[PDB]
């Protein structure tokens, strides 16, 4: 069943692995921990020992000897109740260690994880749900780790010994019985504890999406400012609290339920010895005092039943608040690299589709009987009114989705062989809309190739008609973009990721609506110094203001996922067709 | 002495205020706690009595009683270690209740002074820090609470006790050199542990830049899988762990020494008195074994002392944490309304500038007196080279910055005396860059008016134009748009809220740049639409695309922080300024 394969993995993080030094330290301070009981029981036999010393009043040497042996292991034993003794901190702070390995390992592999699945998936996502469920996940493994060494291990071995010894003191059959009783108390605290887990469970899923309202409310400031709100969004989150809060009322009072029902059964068990034991004395049938053996006999069944009952509970919490974690590493990616493949072959470049469809959510067609070449070193052009679906026809061609039916082949290859990793190097964007991370534009433009120089990325960025603004900024390049990008400016962040691409120098440049966002009179060098820069040709530029692509090589149209008419621009501004009124009604 | 004014807000929060009924719940509680230490304490002398009138002989049902009161004294002790008892679970239980309460105050009280900073401190922050800072906060408030109520209030009552009592068991002046001795050890306490203090603060802003990494990253997929990554973003996500990592086992280490040490000195001490005690024992006065009394006087100071002790270190970090947090709300609004303020009167909008001057950090000047009026009715648009400064000149009339010198006039009064709250409800804006909330577009386009029904909703996104296309969809006006927005398409994502503001309808609107995706048909169509709605409200309009300001009212060109030439089209073209130049180079 699932338990297997769950317990299975989790057999590497759990245990240091691939570091003996590490392996180690494990085993020295399970070592201490069984030490400390033992010195503990110890010491009151020196406590006695100086008592009969006194008592005889022997020579000072002798008593001054014993008196050291005694402090010496008062010291090392550390005094019961805190525990704040040497042999006790020392497990402590030789634990600092091993915790800290298994806490990177397992934070620094679901990040690993969350730059591999599909765009799709990023897309659908809501960031205070994912960003939560981290958060939660690795408190649980670094509980769990530091919980089952030092609690569950002793009890079960001193239990074990306990059960392995009295079996000659007693009878050879008397272990079998007590082995049973152990069983059976636990089969039967089991069925018992399912009534925790959907209440556990109802709190989790609905506690993520109160952070979403959240994470998700402050992320858009500029929007809840606009208009008028401060109000709405102030109430709506108090009442996403209240239901929380009552899903978990229930939840934490029927822990307490649970914890006395489970006493009390064992304390009217025990109630029925002594009364029996009653029951005996008092001249009924004898007066026996032996009540020394059943006093005896209360304690050594108390303890350690009720102590494996109430740490069951424990691991029991802990997995069921881990559980919503094995899926963000379980969900697979969909674009997958056919086991078994190379390079890509690079030549000067030509791409080609042939009977290509694609389709979001197999509604309706996206994209229907789309056929198209271009040659090396020319310059293909689409233009069409909005949603029509020119994005889709550029975002296929960098393999975020998969095709359908038909084939889009690089120079003669396939793409659908080629694995991915390698697709990626030889084709350079500049998305429809900009994002910037939160740093300086010295780091923020050097991002495509990090090995690049301080005197190249200076000429990268002066042959995007950026450069001589930029100087004449306060503080240089030193200054601050701002989180997300829009402190710098409303167009010049276009500008910046103009640059990022040139400074990349890739085979294919897939400019997208890029022009845009400027100014009339920029745009023109731009374009043209992009053009004697243009780095291995080959591009295709979608585009709204059609005074961008006037004398471009080849011109497409596409009114809804499917081709309309094509042609150069002078041939076929005479045919009169749509693309003739769009020019006329731009004047 | 802040400390005394953090205080306040302190007591304001912990102790319930103004609840009675959540007044009530400490009480019992401290209560409880206190009858079980006495049942604690009592249990054992009812014990022993009853063994000793059960030993003898001959009960009458006396024993049966007595056994029966016994076991349920037993259920009610909880049988000290585990407090597993009747009582010691009811206290829990009544607990829960008023620490949601305060977990609760603290964390809806944060959020709602994080939507009222203005908006240059949020253009400036991290969503890392902030993000993180509340939850740490949350955390301090609830686990403060948790002591100063179950384990210091009865310790220090305990302590008083026994320093009154005792009092009249020996002479009055001992309790004057106890007391003077505790504040003596609790003087030099405080001085070891605040060297500790100006080293956590550094491994807890370590923290925080670590999370800038995390948040801040996977806020961008698209610009780290444009180009390649997850070789160095995971790698360069390490580096900021290890960090963290080193100065953690620096701190912690630096309790384990600073509680071992304190012990030694203890421990010295019972020495010193033990040898004290023999050395007076070998013969020197009598063999009086006075160890027996003294041992009980030495626990005495013993526990009550190092109790107190190891209960001074869990309140420094404690408020370390919080000491983090309350700066963010120590911070004061930028622009701030002038006490007293009457809500403005709206009769036509009529907005007048008079020589205004603005800058953002004083490097340099960035408006240079603009002077510009327009009467209602009319339409002002502005055109100019990206970066000129159209986009504050939008920004400025809002009130989200302030001026520097002159005054601005909306209907003839000044901006400066009426509060921010009346005037955005008159203005309608709709952004440069549009973003939206994660969910259905019947909740984004609703937002203007909540109060508005499903009919007129619909009714107004018709005169958007985004109306035909929606049906189309799937599933009509329940799709959902994903997390910012993303997902919906390129251009409908600003039809989306060219529809929110009509909702609104306001006063007077300000469309930043509106066809700038938007097609050149569509356009069209949005125009004459949005003119059939109301000639008499007055509209300023900001757009590159100079096709579609080509009848507008009155035009402006900004070159640099400074009006240039102004007047109507059809005259201002002959003049053959640079306006000459630019529409000529844009045919
Ligand atoms: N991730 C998605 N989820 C749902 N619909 C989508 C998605 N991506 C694209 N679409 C649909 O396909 C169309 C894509 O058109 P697109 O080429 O982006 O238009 P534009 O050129 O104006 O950006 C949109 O109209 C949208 O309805
Ligand atoms: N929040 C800010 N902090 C500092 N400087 C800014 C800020 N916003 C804008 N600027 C500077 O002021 C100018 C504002 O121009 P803007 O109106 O945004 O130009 P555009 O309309 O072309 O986007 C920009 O050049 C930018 O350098
Ligand atoms: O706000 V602009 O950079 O499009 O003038
Ligand atoms: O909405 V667009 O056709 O400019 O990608
Ligand atoms: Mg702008
Ligand atoms: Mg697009």
């Amino acid at each position: 069943r699932d338990f297997g394969r769950k317990l299975r993995l989790l057999s590497g993080y759990l245990w240091p692995r691939g570091s003996p030094a590490l392996q180690l330290v494990v085993l020295i301070c399970l070592g201490l921990m069984g030490l400390e009981r033992a010195l503990n029981v110890l010491v009151p036999i020196f406590y006695r020992n100086i008592v009969n010393l006194l008592t005889e009043k022997a020579p000072w040497n002798s008593l001054a000897w014993t008196v050291t042996s005694y402090v010496f292991l008062k010291f090392l034993q550390g005094g019961g109740t805190g525990s704040t003794g040497f042999v006790s901190n020392l497990r402590t702070f030789l634990w600092i260690r091993v915790q800290q390995f298994t806490s990177r390992r397992v934070e620094l592999l679901i990040f690993s994880h969350l730059h591999e699945l599909s765009l799709r998936w990023h897309l659908g996502r809501r960031t205070g749900e994912v960003l939560r469920i981290a958060d939660r996940g690795t408190s649980s493994v670094t509980g769990l780790l530091s919980y089952l060494v030092f609690n569950v291990i002793p009890t079960l071995a001193d239990i074990i010994i306990g059960i392995i010894y009295f079996s000659m003191f007693f009878n050879a059959w008397f272990g079998l019985i007590v082995f049973l009783c152990m069983s059976l108390y636990l089969t039967l605290t089991i069925v018992v504890t399912e009534w925790r887990t959907k209440f556990r469970r109802a709190m989790n899923t609905q506690e993520n999406a109160t952070r979403a309202r959240a994470v998700d409310s402050l992320l858009n400031f500029e929007t809840v400012k606009y208009y008028n709100a401060e109000s709405y969004e102030v109430e709506r989150y108090r009442e996403a609290i209240i239901k929380y809060q009552g899903l978990e009322w229930k939840s934490s009072a029927s822990l307490v339920l649970l914890n006395q029902t489970q006493n009390l059964v064992i304390g009217l068990g025990l109630l029925a010895g002594s009364l029996l034991c009653a029951y005996f004395v008092t001249e009924q049938k004898l007066q026996v005092g032996d009540y020394v053996l059943f006093g005896t006999y209360i304690i050594q069944l108390y303890m350690p039943l009720n102590a494996f009952g109430t740490y069951y509970r424990m691991i029991q919490t802990n997995f069921i608040d881990m559980e919503n974690m094995f899926d963000l590493l379980k969900e697979e990616t969909e674009v997958k690299d056919l086991p078994g493949a190379g390079p890509l072959r690079f030549q000067k470049g030509r791409i080609e589709f042939e009977n290509v469809h694609f389709s979001y959510a197999d509604g309706r067609e996206t994209l229907q009987d789309v056929s198209f070449t271009v040659m090396p070193g020319q310059t293909l052009a689409l233009v069409g009114p909005s949603g029509a679906g020119k994005s889709t026809i550029l975002r296929l061609l960098f393999r975020f989705y998969d095709i359908s039916s038909g084939c889009i082949r690089i120079d003669g290859q396939d793409i659908s062989q080629v694995t991915q990793a390698s697709l990626r190097s030889h084709i350079g964007v500049v998305p429809q809309d900009t994002v910037l991370f939160n740093d300086t534009i010295a780091d923020n433009i050097r991002y495509g190739r990090v090995t690049a120089g301080n005197d190249e990325v200076e000429a990268a960025a002066q042959a995007a008609g950026i450069h001589d603004a930029i100087m004449a900024f306060p503080e240089g390049y030193r200054t601050q973009v701002g989180e997300r990008g829009l402190k710098l400016s409303g167009g010049e962040k276009q500008r910046v990721a103009i640059a990022r691409t040139i400074l990349k120098a890739p085979g294919i440049i897939l400019l997208d609506e890029a022009t845009s966002a400027l100014d009339t009179s920029n745009e023109r060098a731009i374009q043209a110094s992009l053009a004697k820069v243009c780095a291995n040709r080959t591009t295709i530029v979608v585009a709204h203001r059609l005074s961008t692509v006037v004398n471009a090589d080849q011109i497409l149209v596409i009114k809804d996922g499917c081709i309309v008419e094509r042609g150069r621009h002078e041939a076929l501004l005479s045919r009169g067709g749509v693309y003739a009124d769009m020019w006329q009604l731009q004047q």
